[PDB]
RNA sequence: GCCCGGAUGAUCCUCAGUGGUCUGGGGUGCAGACCUGUUGUCUCGACAGAGUGGUUCAAUUCCACCUUUCGGGCG
């Protein structure tokens, strides 16, 4: 009786969840999240006592394994014309999947972006996320054949306009001092030169390696308002980047954003295979939503259920406290490191996540000095430190890219990058620095 | 030492599954299977114990709840352009990538299809799978805006079509007794009438509720052949159906079929959210998945591994079994009950998994006798009974259907559905004729 | 039952929550009655119970302090979700069977799980048993507790008396205790060894009642040995007022050993039983239960049990009898006998074959012999040479017996040790049915003993 | 480390499998060295490792057949996965520390448990320790296990010498071995009880060394109660050749209490001292540690235990170490005293308010105590009364300790019950900093203690 | 004057934090002696960013001025 009072202790935090729909200040104790996915797994039909099923999706699950790991979680999110619709077969993680999409609202939110109307996890990347998001538009603009694009190199958001079935209008940065920005001027010229009708949206990208940095978003939101075109952000990594949110907080305020986009595990610290498609518009968010065909997993959301239940709103605001505090360190070591090679950490301050060192002083030419410090990085097991050569020719679905990686056709130097990304860890920078000199020590030969 | 010759016994069947490929014929221990994740998830660079990470997707994990649930398999399936290539950054995970296809391979030449090249999973379901093949088609048929489709009353592989920007024809099936089968003759009017130029492919369905009945691949994979149109074959379901897979092999056989999509949770009981494509053109199934924008989830893949090497080839051959027997059974039980009730089980004896009860004794115009038998199924806990009324009008994604649900404008009468999927038991058709009855028995009223 | 629930929902998140009600249903009925399910559980009702139970104990309150020296705190996460976050134990520190204020949920866990136990050995044969109790120590260490629990009764005993059987913790359990065991020799009636009823008489009169202890007899054993004469031996016990201690280390899945312990308590004395956990419930090493007839006498033995105890062997009993149900339990029971004429019927065959016999053991339900009389082990050392000849092969649990073997046990010499008595006719080979058995495991050691016994033949 | 292997590598599976290899070294040294990490392993590593130990028992062999009685058949997969598959138990059952031929997975274990458990011990203070064991039984039951094991060295005796501490295991403990305590009530130095040595020296002449099985004394306990004076009591000991035995329940978390008992060890006679795996280790109840100083006669208790044991404490233990590493438990034992500091300096003031006062026990270093004399019990039974307010706001192990209470543990009477003395001046509130405290802990209680007191003030 | 029930969470239950999306803990129930001004991110019932005039992206009530005032100058 003193604990049947105290179970109450766990309903309560478990009915807050359900009544007002935001993230708990401060992380759930497992013992309460544990019991909550069970009370919800036993919601669905294939987990009910006296079930029987004569259907061809059931949930059935061969094995226990697999039930286990999923909680008993078997039916997906959705039925089977609506992905946003209550599932009757599956009552508990239709539930499930309210609350996730609920606490990804309210997260979005707290990490800038305040007026977020929408916003629903779908269980596929970015990339393809995106490219619902340009299938959704194709309806909207049956004449549209052109995506008008900010270069990035990076594979996944290119093809994710071609695997779309439209053209992406690669429009050239400028280079700013070391940043590559967006070129405001040829994305206009280009909006004229195809004509609007014939545009189906502009695509931007906000979270990049440096030096690339943020696409100018108000501006580009500004263009797009004034010549009614769709405006679609990439913004794989920027959940966690204050400046990138605002910027989309931003172009919404003075322009248009249609849709932004964003990966659950480079944010949220979960596996790879989830995105977050988020706007403005309430019901356009909506139809991108009804266009996905049939359910799909639940597996995303689980993970970023669990996730945000256990760090709660405090624990994921300490992790963006951390990264910022991570990055300025990271800044501070590649300063140091590099002055003692005659290289230096290249001005890009409008890039709050990524940074780049210079390899100046290695020879690719002539001594491949510049990919033989890829390797011995990889080897000696410093992972994500993208080394960019120059010159690298590359196509991609058909398109051909000068100087590939680089995000121009010729940028001034080879370089090195290193970002500060939630969750690292001082461990991490440390033993990049150290292992970095080593690499670079040797090089020199 | 005796033990350490013992672990031997792991280490040779897991040696035998990498050299060879196949399913293990009978089920591995637990034991094995997790040495083995175990032993692959190390494989993965964020599991290394020097790692430090300096990337912006690392595979960080906030939680443990979900890295354990996952067997700490974090990087998902594939790089940035390709979903079909190692990672670098995952080698374990791409092992178990590997590994997955080829088991499944293995599965779909054991159910019948012994002439299939090439197949992946992939971690979306099936009509967003079908989708993906429509969007690799579009490049090869630049001219293409239609998918000729022989009519299936199922809101995810028609939204598949029009989600991947194509407009579907709805070619009316024809009422051979009490089976709805495919109308040849309209599909190739259909294909004169549009011209070869203009479509995509034609779009054909293999497993389906009952009276609707395996589409005649055999005549239209000629079809295709002839005028050199792909042919897609939605076969959600028919991995377990030694008939459904014989189509497919007989088609390819006599005529052209691109491709064919399956369904992982219906035809291998794992959760929703997975599916496979699979062909006979090598290079084209390639081409399929090149087409997909960036990492995806492993997730889906680590439940059929787990289950394929679980259950073996042996513990897979004995469910399609039972299924069988379970669909003889479940055909004389709805034979005894209907006759009870002066109804009668619809002749489709060329629908191999699904049947169907007449219900003409129930008047929904006056009593709404049809849909309250579905209502009181399901507060009665039965799953998967579809109760199917006569002239239901349904929008989907603007076509307006008339007779919505039951593949064709008229039936003659309303009936009810039932399956035997693999997995079902006895207590399942016990359970839902006892149930059945009750219902009935209470509608008489 | 889903019927009068679904005619009312007819009056979407209703159907589920009131399909919570379906679990609880179960629940309600385990801790009302207190019996097995006659069903298993599935797995989401076991593990819903569970939970529910784990926060009950104070540990997992999510308001709580601690500033004592027993918080129940967990380095682990490891370690705390594997036993379900239960981390009181069992008991208070001066009762082990008293509820334990700040686990409430262990003590709840603890008194379901003797519940279901007294359930199983009714249901197993001894129909009349008064009580029994879980507890977290072996066989061996529940005897001795048995024997300290006597001590304070008969302060003036020192002997224990002990009709032989070689095993080494039944008979040291008594020298931990602190007595000394009386070694009683067998009678060879046939092929089978007995139960010498004169020479414990004997003992009983040379020593004198007042200085026994108690006798311990033992049900469960190794062919060619039978289970004791219970029923005689109770009558000597009852007769000179002495106690009597059973050993049914993995009888309960006897029904003839059982049968027999309660046809000993209905004609004469019996005042405990004790049976290990892990050969008769298929869980892990390390629990045992104490049972008996006199509802008073089983709480001494409790409450002689100094401190807390872990609860990990409880719950792994509780998990298997609510996963199997007592339909579960008996299908294993009525397995066990079909395989073990299955073993005989395999073993009789194979030992024609090789001029070996079955020794006829029909007193014995659950063990059988076969001869080596073939094998020389005074030349060539053929019997000694057999023994790891099957364990290389992988043969568990197959005992060799071999002729003159001399054993010291806690300074006690044994002779011919391994065959319960000093000059057995022949060297013998062991192999038992016990509870778990598949036939796969019948048809793979005959098959391996047909390959050994050939290959000796060099 | 990594740069040789990288160098090697420069000379994509290839990188994997060669990452198989730094988890090979953490394991590698770990069973050739037998000492804690110095920092925790992954969990990746210590699942590995776990894995590979339960694959070589035979019960998870793949060719396997079983045909015996104790075959480690499992039930319930639930079952089977919570333990890693370690159904063997520990030991052989003429032996708990012999290598289980059926279960070399389960013997490895049980070997690298016991070392890891040595090395804690000497980091903790009894840098001297010469030999332990991990013992699945509690503190009480491993205290008898002592006790039955001094029996068959000294057969006259019937006394064990007790200081007074008011715990009813430790206090059983002796009566289950079949003992009769004798309890030597302690003198009231100060505010602080402690060992009565002239009491004891006299009891010993009286009742004589021959009858005495052991003095029993106490290190941990709580306030105003002492560490007993083990420098002293072990010269005793060597002087009048009385083995000794420590109770030294939860004082491994303490340098104070184990540099104690390596002193002791150094100046006189220890025999054994006995630790709790759960106070001292945060993992379950239901397991100890038996130490000692004489190689031998740690082996000797070792090997009075009858039977086969669990291995879930091993298990849980081995777990905890591994992933706290030596590193890892340094810094819970640091972090216990600070919080020791902040305990009292936050007891001092709440105490001070309410014109109570912090009873000065400088000796003892984990437990503190807090006046109550403002409360009448006599009257108003304001006492008896905050004990349970204390509870019903979730404040667990607060101990309230009143005036006069009487108490029947096995028959003997105690007065002045859980105060250690027949009459405390006053009655007080007991609180510890035990480790795995965290400042949380403390903050809550002083607050709920306020509340408690501003309450009973009507 | 002038379980200048600074309950000024009806912007200096004052009368802590940032009806015209919060005039959590605890001067309870069921600048020129008065004056003037002052019901975080980016470089039956119905209608009326401030926990969540139900500047800036009908509810205090269910910057300028005016969980009024101060249980200073003149179990
Ligand atoms: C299973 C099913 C599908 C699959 O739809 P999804 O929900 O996307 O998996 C498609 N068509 C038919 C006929 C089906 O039964
Ligand atoms: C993370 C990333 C993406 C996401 O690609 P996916 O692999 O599909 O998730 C897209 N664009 C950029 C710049 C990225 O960093
Ligand atoms: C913990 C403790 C014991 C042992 O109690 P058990 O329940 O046997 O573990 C004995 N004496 C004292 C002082 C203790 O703190
Ligand atoms: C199992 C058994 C025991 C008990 O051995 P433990 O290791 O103590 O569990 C005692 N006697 C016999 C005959 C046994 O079979």
């Amino acid at each position: 009786r003193q604990g049947c009072e105290a179970r109450r202790s766990h309903e309560h935090l478990i009915r807050l969840l359900l009544e007002k729909g935001k993230c708990p200040e401060n992380g759930w104790d497992e013992s309460t999240l544990e019991l909550f996915l069970h009370e919800l797994a036993i919601m669905d039909s294939n987990n009910f006592l006296g079930n029987c099923g004569v259907g061809e999706r059931e949930g059935r699950v061969a094995s226990a394994l697999v039930a286990r790991r999923h909680y008993r979680f078997i039916h997906g999110i959705g039925r089977s014309g609506d992905i946003s619709a209550v599932q009757p077969k599956a009552a508990g993680s239709s539930l499930l999947n309210k609350i996730t999409n609920s606490l990804v609202l309210d997260i979005i939110k707290l990490a800038g972006v305040h007026t977020v109307a929408n916003c629903f996890v779908v269980p596929m990347a970015t990339g393809m996320s995106l490219t619902l998001c340009f299938l959704t538009l194709r309806h909207k603009r049956p004449k549209a054949k052109y995506i008008i694009w900010p270069r990035i190199d990076q594979k996944s958001c290119f093809k994710s306009m071609i695997t779309a079935g439209f053209e992406p209008v690669v429009i050239e940065n400028v280079l700013e001092g070391d940043e590559l920005r967006t070129d405001l001027k040829a994305v206009e010229a280009k909006v004229q030169e195809l004509g609007p009708d014939c545009i189906l949206c502009i695509h931007s990208t906000t979270s990049c390696f440096a030096p690339r940095v943020p696409d100018r978003l108000e501006e580009l939101a500004v263009i797009c308002a004034n010549y009614d075109i769709p405006h679609i952000v990439n913004n794989a990594y920027g959940v966690q980047s204050s400046k990138c949110m605002h910027l989309i907080q931003q172009g919404a305020r003075v322009g248009r954003i249609d849709a932004f986009v964003q990966s659950l595990d480079k944010n949220f610290m979960v596996p790879v295979g989830g995105a977050i498609i988020a706007g403005f518009n309430d019901s356009f968010i909506q139809e991108i939503s009804k266009m996905y065909p049939g359910r799909a997993s639940a597996s995303p959301s689980l993970d970023v259920l669990i996730s945000l239940l256990s760090l709660g709103s405090n624990g994921y605001k300490k992790l963006l406290k951390e990264r910022k505090e991570m990055f300025s360190y990271l800044s501070n070591q590649i300063k140091k490191l590099s002055e003692a090679y005659n290289e230096r950490l290249l001005h890009t301050p409008h890039n709050p996540i990524s940074l780049a060192m210079t390899l100046k002083t290695l020879d690719e030419h002539r001594d491949k000095a510049v990919t033989q410090l890829g390797s011995m990085l990889f080897t000696r097991q410093v992972s994500g430190a993208r080394v960019v050569p120059l010159g690298s020719m590359q196509t991609v679905s058909g398109y051909t890219f000068r100087g590939f990686m680089s995000h121009t056709n010729n940028y001034p130097c080879a370089y090195l990058n290193a970002a500060s990304a939630i969750g690292m860890k001082m461990q991490d920078v440390d033993l990049f620095i150290k292992r970095l000199d080593r690499c670079l020590k040797a090089v020199r030969k």
